């Protein structure tokens, strides 16, 4: 009945030891989850526009024109990393652990409670009231990666968290010229309206069952088992030039001191092995061949236009553009005490070496003289289309079937941990916003609202927004994640880059004299490993 | 349901009797427990600094600068022999029981109401809110013992009782140089920081499962066992002189009266015996050698410093010097009807005679001529470096292989009953706060929080704390705790001390007037012991 | 003969068991060079400074002492730096939180013998044999050759020689102390033997040998110990850190560091209890915590036995108990260092359960706040008139109440077993090695070419024996086996980790001309609670 809880609060994630150094982590997590009712009962349709803005010339990339369906439902999400892991825990992960899977997944709602305010206010129990939940087991809603946008639950155990307002994006036609600052003509910018095939309108109450839960009552779902592909905690020092047996030296040095090098005994219209360019004599550091074009170019800062409007094309790799710039709020590791509505930001420097310098190469006459004096070869000095801010590096791509790359590394505390597969037939290599890749089969979403609770006056046939006592709800969610990993090995001589807590980071890993809470972002990859 | 109990009060100790003279106590006790709502739900970490009271020279004992991590959490702790037992209890385990060992000893928490304020006020009860209640099974939170500030459970089962709010000690460093009000510049005195290594923030919840209790639920621990060795409950009077074959007489006396002593035959210089001294031919009671030294003179009142500054170190007994002092408050022996905020004190003389009379040593030189001759022998009339009020006994220290020690006795009823052992390679003797020592691990605390109750304004993007329903509960505690004592036996011709009502101490024991209720201090190791 | 007899096997392999434990099978394995003992004979040598020492005020610089100078040589393996290189050393403290010592092994193989000719010529002479004897029943008095920096080779690759082995024999002497000015000489006379404690001892009565050839493959089976554990983790709780904080009626309202908290009521009225039966003041230094954690004991003090004067060792301090170490080029200095004179570091522990004697002080029963400046003993103030010497040079404060942990575990040089005294009481802790072997401890090695002799020899002769000049190689391997645990993060924050990082990112890897050092690294980053 009313008077009894159904669940426990956990949130100690534990480690249990397998064969053979797997490792079995369960990521208990827990939290208080707060909800007001919807601002209406109606779905919406909204076309977001900037037109304003966006019609001055010379700003085509502020366009933030869009159209979203815009639901009474509420999404709670839990994939983002900062829900299931301390720094103590990731402290522990990030440095002896090597590989790790995602092996299952869990949710439910315990405790749940209703309210209601009278107008100087005071509050009430609705023991009656209900609280609706449906959990998507299909995977037929569109599925939003609430942790992009911030939006995922929050990182603290002991404050309260919100669940974010639902919000799925609706086909909206478009075309935008591009226009350099300060040209006189007035670029083309219109909304066009919407091409009907593709208008597909999903709903909660016609795709997924909903269970109404209410005050004494809890809902669960079955352990959902993951099937990606495992991640993988470390970094690679090798690139191009830097792979297979170097040349075999003759002037070894006779003293110590970085000053004094090393030299090849040979001129470099003798030395021996297999060249890239078969033209050419001049076999060299730089010529000699290798397996793989490890790491690749791509044209950096470009944009691509679709009838879904502009957008940023995606770097897999780079080396300062190209590292994503990552923001959030007092939810999601920002100085809690701190006021202002300004967020606060990062970007995660990765240590992979696979993001290829922006002016580390340039394209030359296949004659190959090598004395020419920068100025007979496309250096990135020289412009491109005469404008000396474009070169050739802004334009050049390789993506070739000799390019090896690697998955983009777990970001702590917003980076997202599983993420789904596209819609397409044909299917992308690896995803930019998540390490793991839900294969086949991907967990559900779970969404929740409160139902209505009708005043007396109200009348169906009424053109005016229905009238509704003013009801909030707050309760428990709790989830278990699990992983499977293993425990590195110390196959080098030299001590390996640890996480650790040092003189200068101390004060962001404790509370402070108001109470105040901070986690700052940790690199997922330290240790280093090679083609072997 | 909301409407059935779940279990029942119980503060009746039962006696229960075993062969071979042993008998079995179980003291159940039990109290209403009223705690109000967390001051702020987020951890806090403040530092205290009296750098304005100690800056004079001469205040450098006064030190009071310390660190804590403060938690909502609330502690319920039943370390103290009157949460347990009582006068006639206590009077019948001091009087007929020789030996004592712990046994056994479980909590539960029943019978749960929480309740909600409004604005002249109006009480309404919350059917629907939850007690966050957690048991640290694991020892995983740090062991703090409620009776070493006089924040245990009330001693009265009838008066109501609240559990202290929890904290912890984090680290600091610092330094405070002795400086007297003679010394003319001032000292340094600042605190330096905190180590980073050393940094252990500690929190329930990830630490430990939380059971959200709701109106109509119980909790229950397991029977948690102890392996303490036993406490003896008699005092040991035989010192070093008192010990051994005295000497033989060899005229008796002929005549009654206290001035009619005897005498020994044989002179001094040509008695028989052993003595440790190997250059003294004479054999006398304060030189016949005895087989170990009873208890051990010490330093007394000398403070040293470590990183986390200056601190007295502790004493085994004392004869005032080195002996417990009790400072306690109206839930804990103060009389409930006065008014004032002084507390009341006692200074436990324990009636083990293993102390020291420190104004009697004295030390003189290796020749031992027959009277000394104020060049060889040193008194405690003499002075330390130039310093008259200190002598050489402040500064001198006698522990050595041979130093027999008896425990800590027993105090009701603010002692504490158990302690853990020191986690250290190399664990301490005994410890000075109670009598028996928990070995290797020990029994698991009760944290208590009511679970937030948040109004319909919040969110969390406001910097600001969050609104929440005033909400408060109280909650009926029970608790058993188990002992093996066996029964004493009359070896003695003589009857023993025995604890007593008389005139003097008569209304010590009964209500006033109005009601007002004293529960004075008594002394535990009653009855005298053989030593040798 | 022309058959291998072992494997070069240093590779140290990590296998999982279940519950978190783990064990650690360290491999390692050298090649040992011995040369032929400059005698036979067991000579008996005493070391006398007298030059250095009747020289008024030099008390430390007593370097007297009487010994066995032995023609066996020694193959210890007793220290860190000869099993674990810095990457698995990295692995057992970031992530082992217990460690237990398991068992011990040696196998010799490959031995080969050479004779030289005088220019040189070098040449096989199989008929030689190197004398190989183990110590099984200790029987010998043991040497832990880390002591001197004595022990085989940190570095696998390069080879290693082993030390001659030595042994004390009594010595009675008797140095008074002395200032700078003293009247005149003070007695530093060396009294002879004692002739009831002589033990004078030799390997080929006691301990069988045995004589390998060229193809003998001696070797051991496995020494098991039963050491009690050590932790790999420190503890930060020293007194006013053992309990319960007091409750705070002033929270601080405002953010930044410079807003301290406040104690709500006055230090006259707060409750609690005291272990000072005459003073009504609760204080954070006069509360009654548990126990103790460390003691003050007397620094830099020399006390005198029979065999002349030592100093007294000191458990732990915060510099004075500190362990300094000196070692040269094949024990972790750089192997490419001109000159002679050996690096040397002190090892800084991380547990705080030393003291710090500028802060304390002794006074009056009589407690009154504002004291007096007489009643109350500074710490500069002077015992006897000397302004140098303090009280707390003289003072000790262990007790009964007293608690301390082992001596950290110490890389590349520290030593890992130790035997138990002999003695009927034994000592709480051993200050030089972590783990302690508790009634038996492996068996020494001891090492000699045997003798090869020249066809002219005869035992008559007063002279020495005229040898053929001879010298051997050999690899040496063993196993070093050990169980821990690994830990499990209670923090939400984290903790100390050995690192690299860009101050000390070329200390691991070798220089231009292939020359290496180690460097000393901790060993109880993790912290432990107390209590």
């Amino acid at each position: 009945g009313v008077g009894i809880s159904t669940g426990t609060f956990n949130n100690q994630t534990e480690f249990k030891f397998l064969e053979n150094g797997w490792v079995e982590i369960t990521a208990n997590s827990s939290r208080l989850v707060h909800l007001n009712m919807p601002e209406s009962e109606n779905y919406r349709r909204v076309v977001v526009n900037n037109m304003d803005k966006t019609a001055v010339n010379g700003n085509m990339a502020l366009d933030d024109i869009h159209a979203q369906i815009v639901t009474p439902w509420s999404l709670v999400d839990a994939n983002a990393w900062g829900v299931w892991f301390n720094p103590g825990d990731w402290q522990l992960i990030v440095n002896t652990m090597s590989e790790l899977h995602l092996v299952s997944f869990e949710q439910e709602i315990f405790n749940v409670v209703l309210k209601t305010v009278s107008e100087t206010k005071v509050y009430n129990n609705d023991l009656t009231a209900s609280l609706m939940v449906a959990l998507d087991s299909n995977n037929t809603m569109p599925f939003t990666p609430a942790a992009m946008r911030s939006e995922t639950l929050g990182f603290y155990p002991w404050k309260p968290t919100i669940p974010t307002p639902w919000r799925y994006y609706f086909q909206w036609d478009r075309t935008l010229i591009p226009s350099h600052t300060g040209t006189s003509g007035t670029p083309t910018n219109i909304y066009h309206g919407t091409d009907p095939d593709d208008v597909q309108f999903y709903t909660i109450e016609n795709s997924v069952p909903v269970h109404l839960l209410r005050t004494g009552d809890e809902f669960a779902t079955g352990t959902f088992f993951f099937d990606c592909k495992p991640c993988r905690l470390t970094h690679t020092w090798q690139t191009n030039r830097a792979l297979g047996l170097p040349p075999f030296l003759n002037s070894l040095p006779q003293s110590e001191g970085a000053t004094n090098f090393g030299d090849i005994g040979v001129q470099q219209d003798k030395r021996r092995g297999v060249t890239q360019m078969g033209n050419t004599n001049y076999i060299t550091e730089a010529t000699i061949m290798r397996p793989a074009e490890v790491g690749y170019s791509a044209p950096y800062y470009s944009f691509e236009a679709s009838t879904q409007g502009p957008f940023k094309t995606p770097i897999a790799a780079g080396r300062a553009d190209g590292n994503p710039r990552y923001a959030f709020g007092r939810q999601h590791g920002q100085k809690t005490t701190t006021t202002g509505e300004t967020p606060e930001r990062f970007t995660y420097i990765a240590h992979q070496d696979t993001g290829r310098y922006p002016e580390g190469d340039w394209i030359q006459n296949i004659n190959f003289n090598l004395p020419v004096t920068n100025d007979n070869v496309l250096l990135p000095t020289d412009p491109i289309g005469g404008k000396t801010g474009i070169n050739y590096t802004n334009i050049f791509n390789t993506y070739g079937p000799l390019t090896a790359l690697n998955n983009v590394p777990p970001v702590y505390p917003n980076g997202q941990i599983w993420d789904k597969e596209f819609d397409t037939d044909l299917k992308p290599r690896l995803h930019v916003n998540a390490p793991f890749v839900c294969q086949n089969n991907c967990p559900g979403q779970l969404f929740v609202k409160v139902a209505p609770n009708l005043t007396n006056e109200y009348d169906p046939d009424a053109s005016a927004n229905m009238s509704r006592i003013v009801t909030y709800s707050d309760f428990w969610w709790k989830g278990k994640l699990v992983f499977k990993a293993k425990l590195r090995a110390s196959h080098t001589w030299n001590p390996i880059q640890q996480m650790s807590i040092n003189v200068d980071n101390q004060f962001n890993y404790v509370p402070s004299n108001i109470g105040g809470m901070k986690i700052v972002y940790e690199k997922s990859q330290l240790a280093p490993r090679k083609l072997y």
